[PDB]
């Protein structure tokens, strides 16, 4: 049986938060023993899934860069399936995949508002988990397309439910977090509450956990609609409320999703994934 | 450990050849216990590969029908990877895949002669086995594109080296077989020799065996080129020579690759795959 101490050493990064009050690890560069985990998971013969949505001009701007870097860096040494959700398969970029990568593509309906395109992902991911993903993989990650893998993103990131620290807020106090603060929203988090500010651009877990994450978020999204309210940061608002009520068993450091517009401070030792520069004028078709 | 008698009962089909003189089974409808094999192989967590080439007009004519039918019928209930080799990846038709199916596509060089397009597959298959396929699957089939799955083609077909009985010749006397009969060819088989006439449209096995099948065949092809000779039926002449020397551990009946131009006689109880009708005038550009 795998124990935390087998692979995780918090003392290697004493200058950062490495453990939660519910005893979940926060995975920083230097703290993980990947060789130990690679072996353990190889014996279990795991497969890892990754979902990514590209609707509209997100395809031309981000899909190729995301997939090319994911092929190179994501869960290397283990079978991986990329689940690619696009509104137009004819614009799908043509890329060669390396050993232990395969893919499958689904044509989805494009929603009118980008806000709904972004939020409907929660419904769609859940449907695919029930239909097929639960039968195909042991762990799943669900990611935004507007980012690029920069270095190895491996088995150290795997857990039951996995959350990402948003790069701009990891050192901030909870009362400074851009949580949804309107009590009328299902995503509401009161001042005086909250552990961390999680980024919606990366989350994961077992198919069971990810289905619950996505079902609960989508229920909140739908309730808000009935109450004529839309959460400030959409999925992220709902995701943060979810991870407040149901604590993640693993958190990833901002090294796993870093914004270079911040610069590069001392705490960030080796970037695994970086944000693409925002291009809303082009890639979005409404305010 | 799996035994032949666990899943194979020759006495269900007494009117046809069910065993070879080297004690390999000839798999006919009614002889196999798929439920037993499905459970055995699921406990082993096997993955099955399938290679398919479509170069030139073979893409528009055959590829979509091949893949749609393969998704539906090939190794159902087990993870499958379709390996798709095309000269024009933009012409590759995209279909939705069901549970436990995924794929990956490779752009290949189109050879000038259709004879070399066909024969080069041996070299190309071998390269992919070494590069990735050996790490990805437990068993591999290699198939022509100009055919379509008609019913379940499952784990009853798996084995170390697997050969297909050519539908027109299965009852024929070996000295009527269209073996290469010129002693100058590497594919030469004399009169007085031969067990069966195997079809080049389907062959399989473990990546180790398939590599040896394809390397040996390609060496014969290249030797012939140095001697200014081309084997009468190309890959198939060489494949027949190979299986004479290195006997298949499993043979599939003509039910697994049936030509409806023959009609449907009593022996063919359930067709798993049918030949597409020959359209050489349109799909081939030389000789
Ligand atoms: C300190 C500060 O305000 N920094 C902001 C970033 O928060 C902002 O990133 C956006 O953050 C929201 C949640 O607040 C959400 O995660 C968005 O996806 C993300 O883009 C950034 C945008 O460029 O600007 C900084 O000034
Ligand atoms: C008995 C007889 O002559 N049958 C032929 C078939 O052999 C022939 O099929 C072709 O056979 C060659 C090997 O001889 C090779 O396998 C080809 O791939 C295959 O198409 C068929 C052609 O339609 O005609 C029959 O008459
Ligand atoms: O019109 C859209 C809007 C969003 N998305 C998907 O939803 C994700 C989240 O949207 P976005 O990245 O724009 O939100 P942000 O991170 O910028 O806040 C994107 O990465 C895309 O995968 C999309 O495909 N088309
Ligand atoms: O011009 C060609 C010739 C052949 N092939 C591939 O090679 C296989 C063997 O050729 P073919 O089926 O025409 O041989 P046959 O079975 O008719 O004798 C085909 O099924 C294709 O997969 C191809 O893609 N383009
Ligand atoms: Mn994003
Ligand atoms: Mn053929």
């Amino acid at each position: 049986k795998l124990k935390l101490s087998d692979w995780f050493n918090p003392f290697k990064r004493p200058e950062v938060v490495t453990m939660t009050k519910w005893k979940a690890p926060v995975v920083w560069e230097g703290t993980y023993n990947r060789a130990v985990l690679d072996n353990y998971y190889a014996k279990q013969k795991i497969t890892v899934g990754l979902t990514v949505f590209a609707v509209g001009r997100y395809i031309e701007h981000y899909l190729e860069e995301f997939l090319t870097s994911a092929n190179k860096h994501f869960m290397v040494g283990h079978p991986v399936i990329f689940y690619i959700m696009v509104d137009d398969v004819s614009r799908m970029p043509l890329i060669e995949l390396g050993p232990l990568r395969s893919f499958k593509v689904f044509k989805i309906k494009p929603e009118k508002r980008w806000q709904d395109i972004s939020m409907m992902r929660m419904k769609t991911i859940g449907e695919h988990i029930v239909a097929h993903i639960q039968h195909e993989v042991d762990f799943l990650f669900c990611m935004d397309v507007d980012q690029v893998f920069q270095d190895k993103f491996g088995v150290e990131t795997l857990g039951e439910s996995v959350a990402q620290l948003q790069a701009w807020w990891y050192k901030a106090d909870p009362n400074d977090f851009t949580y949804e603060r309107r009590k009328e929203s299902a995503a509401y988090i009161p001042f005086g509450e909250g552990d961390f500010y999680y980024h919606a651009a990366i989350f994961g877990g077992t198919p069971t956990q990810v289905l619950n994450i996505t079902q609960e978020c989508f229920k909140g999204i739908l309730k808000d609609k009935k109450n004529d309210i839309e959460a400030q940061w959409h999925n992220e608002s709902h995701l943060n409320k979810y991870f407040l009520l149901n604590k993640p068993t693993k958190i990833l450091s901002p090294e796993y999703c870093w914004d270079y517009h911040i610069g590069l401070p001392a705490d960030i030792k080796l970037v695994k994934m970086s944000w693409q520069t925002k291009e809303y004028n082009v890639v979005r078709n409404n305010v």
